[PDB]
């Protein structure tokens, strides 16, 4: 909405100086293995302080000939580095302005801690951002530190490369473009995190690495791949999973596609191809990825053209050399403590989908669409497909008609909980014992918002959506101090206090987090039937997961494909 729009554009610039009157004149300097670097000691609303450090390259500008390529260690310098501001997110379309933003120089982490020099050493929390793999930043616009440096961690927020820039797959061996260059992204941040923490205060021997939505498969990604073997102790995935349909694609063949697009006259060779988009500027690859997918591809319910993708030929950097179900099975992740959870209405992000095209709800007729495609058949009117998906509507379908809630219910369990359900059972057959523990994000309030809720114009819609868990992690500019009694105040110290908890013993529970004395928070077995979690509302309760009966509906389509399971 356009009045939504100059609502923001006055929040950032109350923003930018609400940031000036934060700023201190207190700088500092730390060692890096690539040089020295000037952070700047900055406080928060709630007058904690901390240092900070923005604009730390993990990598080699990937631009030139290192555009669509993995990336490269950087380069050392002489001197101290300024790391007193931030740099640019990588090139996305800004989700709220609707033009093109961002630079190809974006391959970044930051890193803050209140205290450079502790008496002991501290669990460092990496937070990978979602955005399905198109948008988003570390920017403490959206992701400030101010919550959990009131605590003794260090926290680190990286960036990535997005979009195709990120995930171009080329199938031809000798172009050197496989793929998931923006998950190798994350490898190389990840190892430099593993070499450097101690710099900034940091246990190496005891890092976490957290994220939501896309960074959710992200943090997955990264449990999976031989490329991150023992670089961290603990994962955390809210809200996804990289089983999740949406979290990869085969996208080989789009990148011909997205060259005609921008004004390619060849051939579909792939050195063709690569030689005009090597070219092209990356405003325009970026702004033409909306264009990319065939009507066959929509027809198929292919969300996003370029993903993280299963490579077509292994090279030395190479992250996902197989199917991640496959990968499940030889993961070393598997093997460290795991938490993992969703929100109460998961689906209500498609809140404004449904108002734009609200007959959207006639697909709940026969739900032969939300059949899961390994078991459809190619036209979706086969009689075991129409009666798999007979057992979808009458899993979501409460009363004589479909409503939009419905729909947004069912998304829930598409997205969210069946995936969750199905890599919690794959796990159990390629683990040695190590825990897994399950979160349920129950908390609903208007008085402590996100961007996230501009998006999906959220305002004064009442339940817990995709991403609202954000603003009780993380400071953003539509944040606002919160009394020290209030109901959100005490979420935001319980939810950074259990993933503090976490991060540290590989336990959430802690009897010094309020409201958590009488909690008794197990995770779950190979032979439970039914999941329990710990619902976080404005009470902390350990229930049976209320999404149980239905994550067993559809469970139950696969009783005579359990191979497919």
């Amino acid at each position: 909405s356009l009045m939504e729009k100059l609502k923001w554009k006055i929040k950032c610039i109350e923003n930018k100086f609400l940031n000036y009157r934060l700023t201190t004149n207190e700088t500092v300097v730390a060692e890096t293995e690539y040089g020295k670097v000037k952070g700047v000691k900055r406080l928060t609303v709630y007058d904690d302080s901390y240092y900070s450090f923005e604009g730390i390259p993990y990598a080699q500008p990937p631009v030139g000939e290192l555009r669509f390529k993995a990336p490269q260690r950087p380069t050392p310098w002489d001197g101290v580095r300024d790391c007193c501001n931030h740099k640019d997110k990588s090139v996305q379309v800004d989700f709220i302005a609707g033009k093109v933003c961002g630079s190809e120089d974006c391959l970044y982490l930051s890193v803050y801690t209140n205290n450079l020099n502790p008496e002991t050493k501290r669990p460092v929390l990496v937070y990978i951002h979602g955005g399905d793999f198109i948008i988003g930043e570390n920017h403490r616009d959206m992701y400030g530190p101010d919550y959990f440096i009131k605590k003794d961690v260090v926290l680190i927020n990286i960036q990535y490369r997005l979009g195709a820039l990120g995930f171009l797959s080329l199938n031809s061996e000798d172009l050197n473009v496989p793929g998931n260059a923006g998950l190798k992204d994350q490898v190389m941040a990840l190892r430099w995190i593993k070499n450097n923490c101690a710099n900034f205060g940091g246990n190496p021997d005891n890092i976490t690495v957290f994220g939501e939505s896309a960074g959710a498969a992200s943090t997955h990604y990264m449990m999976l791949t031989e490329q991150t073997r023992g670089l961290f102790h603990r994962g955390i995935l809210m809200s996804g999973n990289a089983i999740c349909p949406w979290a990869n694609t085969q996208c080989q063949h789009r990148a011909f596609t997205l060259a005609k697009l921008a004004g390619y006259k060849g051939e579909d060779n792939d050195k063709d191809v690569l030689e005009f988009l090597m070219k092209a500027k990356p405003q325009d690859l970026i702004k033409l990825e909306e264009k990319v997918l065939t009507l066959e591809e929509r027809t198929n319910m292919v969300v996003f053209p370029f993903g993280p993708t299963v490579e077509p030929y292994q090279t030395a950097d190479c992250v996902l050399p197989k199917h991640p179900r496959e990968m499940v099975k030889t993961a070393w992740g598997n093997s460290i403590p795991t938490m993992m959870g969703n929100t109460s209405y998961e689906g209500l992000f498609f809140t404004s989908i449904l108002k734009q095209t609200p007959m959207l709800v006639k697909e709940l007729e026969t739900c032969a669409n939300f059949v899961p495609s390994e078991l459809a058949d190619a036209e979706r009117t086969a009689p075991e497909t129409l009666e798999m998906g007979a057992k979808i509507k009458k899993a979501h379908v409460t009363g004589e008609t479909p409503t939009a809630d419905n729909f947004m219910d069912l998304c829930s369990h598409i997205y969210f909980w069946f995936p969750m359900h199905r890599l919690l059972q794959l796990r159990f057959n390629h683990t040695s014992g190590t825990p897994v523990y399950l979160y349920r994000f129950d908390f609903d309030s208007e008085d402590l918002i996100n961007p996230y809720r501009i998006m999906r114009s959220g305002r004064g819609v009442k339940g817990v959506s995709h991403a609202d868990e954000l603003s009780y992690f993380f400071w953003n500019q539509l944040a606002k101090r919160m009394p020290k009694e209030s109901r959100e105040y005490k979420t935001i110290e319980r939810m950074t206090g259990i993933w503090i908890q976490f991060a540290t013993t590989g336990n959430p529970y802690s009897n010094e987090i309020e409201g958590m004395e009488n909690v008794s928070w197990d995770p779950i077995k190979k032979s439970d039937e039914v999941y329990k979690c710990l619902n976080i509302s404005d009470e902390l309760k350990m229930i049976d997961v209320p999404e149980m009966d239905k994550i067993k509906q559809w469970e139950s389509m696969f009783e005579k494909h359990r191979d497919l399971f």
